[PDB]
């Protein structure tokens, strides 16, 4: 709970990477050639 | 809850990756040449 | 609940990634050559 | 529920990428050449 | 629901990419050469 001044930046940058900004809650679970360049 | 002054940066930069801005819950689950570039 | 001042960006940028921006929940889930250029 | 000054930018940017701005909720499931530049 | 205040900026971009701005709600499911430019 933000009383004051809060400022938060969120920078994500991959490759075939996944990516998630968040929180993940689990209550009850069962589980059993690319060329990219930056200037 | 946001009792004050918030601000908040989200950015994500992939490639073949799949990005999800969220959070996630489980409550029961049961589971078993490409050219990008940029200036 | 935003009681106060709120303010949030959302941007994500990819290629062959699916994009969600939002929340998930899960209760009860049973389961079993591209060129791009920014400048 | 909003109470205040709520804004907030919602912008994606993909190609072949599903992209979703919105929430999911499940409550029971049952499964089994491009050019694009931008100036 | 909204008290106060709410302004929200909805932009998708995509190509052969199904867009959705909207929320699911899933009770009860059983399932088994193009050029695009921007100036």
């Amino acid at each position: 709970s933000n009383q004051g001044n809060n400022q938060q930046n969120y920078q994500q940058y991959s490759q075939n990477g996944n990516q998630q900004q968040g929180n993940n809650r689990y209550q009850g679970y069962q589980a059993y050639q690319n060329y990219q360049g930056y200037s």
